[PDB]
């Protein structure tokens, strides 16, 4: 689809077989989710954004579905206001900006 | 044009008489400019991003110029590692998400 700013861009995934809210965010390197019980191994991770650095788990070649398009990638779960969807699976569904 | 995400969606801006690389975030309600001397009258405000809040003055009706693209709008100058130019301007080039 075509996506206007005029609203956050907020869309539904499925991850972990549950359905969620999730903003794409073009300034996002990474994905990052709020907490929840994903199946799969973790590493403990850290990143920083705007407020500063937290605490993540990271799991690896996760399955999730964007609007109905598939992309298997890594996603950082923690501590976070809202989903975040990144560029590493933006970038696997083929989403542009465009002006 | 169409910007692909295979690295961080960086351009030119030009505010205040310079130009600076700013980040296109689709995920930030606000546009966060690196500290500078604006001059004008400011208002304190606190915007949160992943990690927490940060303290940042308000300047509103700037005049920015967005990859060749005329905006005017809020601008918010704090302590943030990158320039990000929000939606609050992104709506204004007519910038869209595709996919
Ligand atoms: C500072 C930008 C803007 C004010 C802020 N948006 C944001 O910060 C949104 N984009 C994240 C991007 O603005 C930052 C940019 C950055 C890059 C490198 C270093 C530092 C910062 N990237 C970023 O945080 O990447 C992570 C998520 C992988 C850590 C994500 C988000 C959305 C809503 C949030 C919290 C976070 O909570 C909602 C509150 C409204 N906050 C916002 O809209």
């Amino acid at each position: 689809p075509q996506i206007t700013l005029w609203k956050r861009p907020l869309v539904t995934i499925r991850i972990g077989g549950q359905l969620k809210e999730a903003l794409l965010d073009t300034g996002a390197d990474d994905t990052v989710i709020e907490e929840m019980n994903l199946p799969g191994k973790w590493k403990p991770k850290m990143i920083g954004g705007i407020g500063g650095f937290i605490k993540v788990r990271q799991y690896d070649q996760i399955p999730v579905e964007i609007a109905g398009h598939k992309a298997i990638g890594t996603v950082l779960v923690g501590p976070t206001p809202v989903n975040i969807i990144g560029r590493n699976l933006l970038t696997q569904i083929g989403a542009t900006l465009n002006f």
